[PDB]
């Protein structure tokens, strides 16, 4: 549904049929919900125990389509373009994509073939390093985030006598905003997330009637404007 | 009751168990269009009820309604304001519209006379039209006649439109009144007019327009304006 039906459906499911029928709603009121609601779906589907069904983001068939169309691989950019300290003597700083959500699989070629990137915990680093060893397993590469502005910044840490060749990371790309029509104006400029041109919802048209009716029901929250409300309602953004 | 009924016996009542017939004749078909608006508004007479809400009501409106078709008005170019407006003529003796249906391709749907708020308000929406069995009515440019824009929905076309109204009453008039007086006209015939109405109501008009008459003889202001408030 392109974003014309998003808000005519809104308008629909909103105040069309209601009974003592409320003030419709501006567009960027609209999009600024549609665009909240896209960003809560994501997070809920994406972890397992923030759905009814308990099923994350490959649990299920549905789960699988709904996040196919926002899956994107892409690569770390090494980062010796300046200087920077490291936690680790002996790992590669890498730079992430800018348009970076979720990272749900990586990957390393060296000259001694591809290795799983492992991200390990910092209580899982501490206990790894206090180890004779220190380093991964033969077919795995381990991984920490690092000092990061503007972009995530990570360290790859690879057995001693080998090098990297590229960094491949399958992610999940931040989702463009819902935008209804051209938010440009006379009186201001308004932005949902820096854009104001009209923006159609980029996943698959699965959930898009899942984002309309998380859309309406937070519409309605704001309506009735409580405390209660925003508190329950609150706890599915996640 | 014959004319000359209601003259012998407005004497009987307004002059004490026994005026001008013209006057007279004002009187009596001013009466009658005061007591077709009182008894068709349920509020403006005594019980409360109004065209079809008893037996009595439907016998007193019986005679005056009607039922005739609009024509079409393509005569004249103007302008409506809703595209799909197609502008109609309703009959000229028309007094108060009660049923209205078009007659469309798709099939028989009943009119809707919208208000001018409710169109305001229908007209904000996506779609835009009528539920599946009803047609919208609005007033438009009227010149000595009644035009009313019929916005069915787009995609049809009205081959008929019929209307059920009330007819305007004729006059009572009790005796040729170019007889006696020069030029008089009450609503621009001057010969002996009956009553076109069910003879149920011929007393409520005969009792209104002697009390008409008394009050207006009696001069007082009050009086007046008291009796004044039964005109609409």
């Amino acid at each position: 549904m392109n974003v014309n039906e998003f808000s005519n459906e809104f308008d629909v499911l909103y105040n069309n049929i209601m009974s003592n029928a409320a003030p419709g709603l501006n567009e960027y009121e609209k999009s600024v919900l549609l665009t909240k609601a896209q960003e809560e779906i994501v997070k809920n589907y994406f972890e397992p125990a923030g759905n009814k069904y308990g099923k994350g983001l490959d649990d299920s068939p549905k789960r699988q389509i709904d996040f196919s169309e926002l899956i994107k691989v892409g690569e770390g950019v090494l980062n010796t373009s300046a200087p920077t300290i490291t936690f680790d003597k002996r790992a590669k700083v890498y730079d992430l994509p800018a348009d970076l959500f979720l990272v749900i699989n990586e990957a390393v070629d060296t000259n001694a073939g591809t290795k799983q990137i492992v991200p390990i915990s910092y209580s899982d680093y501490t206990r790894l390093m206090s180890r004779p060893y220190k380093e991964p397993v033969k077919y795995q590469a381990w991984r920490i985030i690092t000092t990061s502005i503007n972009n995530i910044s990570v360290e790859l840490i690879v057995n001693s006598n080998e090098t990297i060749t590229d960094y491949k990371v399958r992610y999940i790309r931040r989702p463009a905003p819902i935008i209804t029509t051209n938010l440009s104006s006379e009186y201001g400029d308004v932005t949902i997330n820096g854009v104001s041109t009209v923006s159609e919802c980029e996943l698959n048209p699965i959930i898009h009637s899942e984002i309309l009716q998380r859309a309406v029901e937070l519409a309605k929250a704001a309506y009735q404007g409580d405390l209660q409300a925003s508190v329950e309602l609150g706890q599915r953004s996640e």
